[PDB]
């Protein structure tokens, strides 16, 4: 029972449950549930204002370890602090019920789904799967997505945070088209990892791992930079799947032999070189997120929004 555990109450973050008006499901995961909610008076200055938020909670079959992870993720987000380009912590409910972790809500879904819905019916992209498509994104908008994500990672890096699974599905898009990085404070599994098991959404996270993380389970900022390269490829394929036609068992040998993904049809040479630099075999030779932010900042200014 949740009453049988000692939940860490933080007065600065604590919100009464009856201030939340729970709504539609936002998605699932390992053992966590996330719902949409309306928070009444999230800010003490405006107690009569409503704010759309996302609420994460434990499922019916959650164990003691799951609770420990959810708390761990919450306290981690506290320590890392706030940034525009990450999913921020807004509050928590630790009393009179199950643990609720309140975070920012992104209404336009993850980056893969966001981009796929805005795929032009053209030659250079796969088909738009959305039955209700949205307006095509400009070239500047695409580089802008990359910059924002890189900026968020640059911040997380400065807070000694290693994401270990940076991907398009782990980036969320707000109503104002702001890119926000998700799941950056997840507890690392203490057991060895299944290279072949899919996520609840059918994704193979193996395809984002750097070679050193893949072969020796070594995770650094440099390995995140590798992942950012794969994300860059995802953006300019508008939500494409990494290494098309390549099975996981063959991905081990291919990567070691120096094989990398081809440049997407709609992608500048300069942006592809950036992917390749991120995909450098030697971790120390990959660019830092600081350098990535500086380049992408320059490229955004020079990229046409026409
Ligand atoms: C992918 C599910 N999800 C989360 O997992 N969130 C989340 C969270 F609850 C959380 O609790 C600690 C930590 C996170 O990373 C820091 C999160 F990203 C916050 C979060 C915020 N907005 C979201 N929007 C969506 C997708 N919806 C689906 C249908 O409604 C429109 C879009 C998922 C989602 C969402």
């Amino acid at each position: 029972g949740v009453s049988e555990y000692e939940l860490p109450e933080d007065p600065r973050w604590e919100l009464p449950r009856d201030r939340l008006v729970l709504g539609k499901p936002l998605g699932e995961g390992c053992f966590g549930q996330v719902v949409l909610a309306e928070a009444i008076g999230l800010d003490k200055d405006k107690p009569n204002r409503v704010t759309k938020v996302a609420v994460k909670m434990l499922k019916s079959d959650a164990t003691e370890k799951d609770l420990s992870d959810l708390i761990s993720e919450m306290e981690m987000m506290k320590m890392i602090g706030k940034h525009k380009n990450i999913i921020n912590l807004l509050g928590a409910c630790t009393q009179d019920g199950p643990l609720y972790v309140i975070v920012e809500y992104a209404s336009k879904g993850n980056l893969r789904e966001y981009l796929q819905a805005r795929r032009p019916p053209g030659l250079e992209y796969s088909y738009n799967p959305s039955h209700n498509p949205e307006e095509q994104l400009s070239s500047k908008d695409l580089v802008s997505c990359a910059y924002q994500v890189a900026r968020g990672m640059e911040y997380l890096a400065s807070k000694k945070c290693i994401h270990r699974d940076l991907a398009a599905r782990n980036v969320l898009v707000t109503e104002d088209n702001v890119m926000k990085i998700a799941d950056f404070g997840l507890a690392r599994d203490i057991h060895h990892i299944d290279y072949y098991k899919k996520t609840t959404n059918g994704r193979l996270p193996v395809k984002w791992m750097a070679p050193e993380a893949l072969f020796d389970r070594i995770y650094t900022h440099q390995s995140d930079v590798w992942s950012f390269g794969v994300l860059l490829w995802e953006i300019f394929t508008l939500g494409g799947s990494p290494y098309p036609g390549v099975p996981v068992e063959e991905l081990f040998k291919l990567l070691k032999e120096g094989h990398r993904m081809d440049k997407p049809s709609n992608c500048t040479n300069e942006l592809y070189m950036m992917m390749r630099d991120c995909w450098h075999a030697v971790p120390s030779q990959r660019p830092t997120f600081k350098q990535l932010v500086e380049d992408l900042d320059r490229i955004v200014a020079l990229t046409s929004n026409q």
